[PDB]
C-alpha cells in the first residue's frame, strides 16, 4: 500500500496519554522512534503528573502496531500501515481478571513526519489493594501473540489476546484484551487474513531520571500466514 512507504526508515514517535483510574488522574508523555524494517521500537515514557497510580506494565499495550515487521510475503495483510498517514482509531477493553477494567480510545496518525499515538484511558472497578492499585506487579513484560482478524463491516480489524502480568509472588494477573481498529481516512485499507503479531518487550530505567518513567524496547513481527 501507499502507507507502507512511510515506514521504510526510522520514524520519530510521540505518545500522549490522559488517564483516570478509579479517580486517580494521570498523564504520560513518551518519545522515541520506530524502525518497522526491524519491527523495532525504542521509547521513553514519563508520568508528567507525579507518581503513576497503576503499574507501568499495565500500560504497555496501550502506549503503535504500524511499527510491526510484516514479512514481504505478508505485506498485503498490514492494515496498520495501509491506514496511514490519515491514521486509525484503536479502541480496547482490557479486563483484569478478578479486578477492574481499562477502556481505551486512541488515535494513531502522522503529524508531519512524526507518528503520534494520542490516548484516553478510563479505568473503573479496581480493587484498592488488588494487584493493580496495590502495585503488586513486577516490572517486566512477557512475550506473547496478538491475534488479528478482519472486521469487514467496519473496514478495519479486531484483535484478541491475553496478557499475563507477573505478580511479585510468582503468580499471574491476567489482562484479557479486546481490540478494534478503524481507519480515520476514506482511502482503501488492507483487510487481512487471520494472523498474529509476536511481541517481545524489555522494560528498564534511565539511571539519570528522577521522574516516574519507563524505558521500553520492543520487537514485533507478524506471522501466521
Ligand atoms: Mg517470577
Amino acid at each position: 500500500s501507499k502507507g507502507e512507504e512511510l515506514f521504510t526508515g526510522v520514524v520519530p514517535i510521540l505518545v500522549e496519554l490522559d488517564g483516570d483510574v478509579n479517580g486517580h488522574k494521570f498523564s504520560v508523555s513518551g518519545e522515541g522512534e520506530g524502525d518497522a524494517t526491524y519491527g523495532k521500537l525504542t521509547l521513553k515514557f514519563i508520568c508528567t503528573t507525579g507518581k503513576l497510580p497503576v503499574p507501568w506494565p499495565t500500560l504497555v499495550t496501550t502506549l503503535v502496531q504500524c511499527f510491526s515487521r510484516y514479512p514481504d510475503h505478508m505485506k498485503q495483510h498490514d492494515f496498520f500501515k495501509s491506514a496511514m498517514p490519515e491514521g486509525y482509531v484503536q479502541e480496547r477493553t482490557i479486563s483484569f481478571k478478578d479486578d477492574g477494567n481499562y477502556k481505551t480510545r486512541a488515535e494513531v496518525k502522522f503529524e508531519g513526519d512524526t507518528l503520534v499515538n494520542r490516548i484516553e484511558l478510563k479505568g473503573i472497578d479496581f480493587k484498592e489493594d488488588g494487584n493493580i492499585l496495590g502495585h503488586k506487579l513486577e516490572y517486566n513484560f512477557n512475550s506473547g501473540n496478538v491475534y488479528i482478524t478482519a472486521d469487514k463491516q467496519k473496514n478495519g480489524i479486531k484483535a484478541n489476546f491475553k496478557i499475563r502480568h507477573n505478580i511479585e509472588d510468582g503468580s499471574v494477573q491476567l489482562a484479557d484484551h479486546y481490540q478494534q481498529n478503524t481507519p480515520i481516512g476514506d482511502g482503501p485499507v488492507l483487510l487481512p487474513d487471520n494472523h498474529y503479531l509476536s511481541t517481545q518487550s524489555a522494560l528498564s530505567k534511565d539511571p539519570n531520571e528522577k521522574r516516574d518513567h519507563m524505558v521500553l524496547l520492543e520487537f514485533v513481527t507478524a506471522a501466521g500466514i
